[PDB]
């Protein structure tokens, strides 16, 4: 079935547990690139937010595997994405719909969250999604809305 990590729509980071924070790493999103067998190749696009010099758009690739109805998302990250952004080889899928995905850290006990949404919800997340995020995630920090990340 359809789950956002293996679908073609772009996902934008809407929130995360505070412990995950990386200074000057903004406008985080992942685009769908292609698929080979059960592995979907996505890009991780981010902007190096200096104040100043001018902002630097960066892109690294990674692959994901999802067995149908599995609670786990397999992630095969590149060395750059892995070492620089801390991408883990597995994430726990808490819940999702076509327009959102809530992932947790599998190995950590105080399991860090990352909340992802499709373009319609960057300015405002639905009360239901927001309530789930704030209930089950430790130190929930929303990503603030910034028109420079998606001029439109
Ligand atoms: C996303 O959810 C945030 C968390 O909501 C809280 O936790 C949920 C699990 C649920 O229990 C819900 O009922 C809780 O409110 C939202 O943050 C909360 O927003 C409140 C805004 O009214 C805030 O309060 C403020 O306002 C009162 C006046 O009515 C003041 O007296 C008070 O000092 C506050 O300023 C509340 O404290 C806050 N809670 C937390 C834990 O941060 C958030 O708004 C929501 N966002 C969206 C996009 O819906
Ligand atoms: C979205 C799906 C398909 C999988 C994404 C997997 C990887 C690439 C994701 C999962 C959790 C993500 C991290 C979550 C939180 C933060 C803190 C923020 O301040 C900078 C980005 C950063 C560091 C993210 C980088 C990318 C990340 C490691
Ligand atoms: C597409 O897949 C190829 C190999 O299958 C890979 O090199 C590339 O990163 C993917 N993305 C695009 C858009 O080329
Ligand atoms: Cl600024
Ligand atoms: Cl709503």
């Amino acid at each position: 079935p359809s789950m956002p990590a293996i679908n073609t729509q772009t996902l934008y980071l809407a929130g995360h547990s505070s412990k995950l924070f990386e200074r000057n790493v903004g406008c985080v999103k992942t685009r769908y690139l292609n698929q080979t067998g059960d592995w979907v190749t996505r890009s991780l696009i981010y902007v190096f937010t200096f104040d100043t010099e001018p902002w630097v758009t960066q892109a690294g690739a990674f692959q994901v595997k999802w067995e149908p109805y599995s609670p786990l998302l397999r992630v095969k990250a590149s060395d750059y994405v892995r070492d620089n952004l801390g991408a883990k080889p597995d994430y726990f899928i808490r819940t999702y719909d076509n327009d959102f995905l809530l992932l947790s850290d599998l190995k950590e006990v105080r399991s860090t969250c990352s909340l992802w949404v499709t373009l319609k919800y960057v300015d405002r997340i639905p009360e239901t999604i927001n309530r789930t995020f704030y209930t089950i995630c430790p130190d929930p920090v929303p990503v603030p809305f910034d028109e420079r990340c998606y001029p439109g």
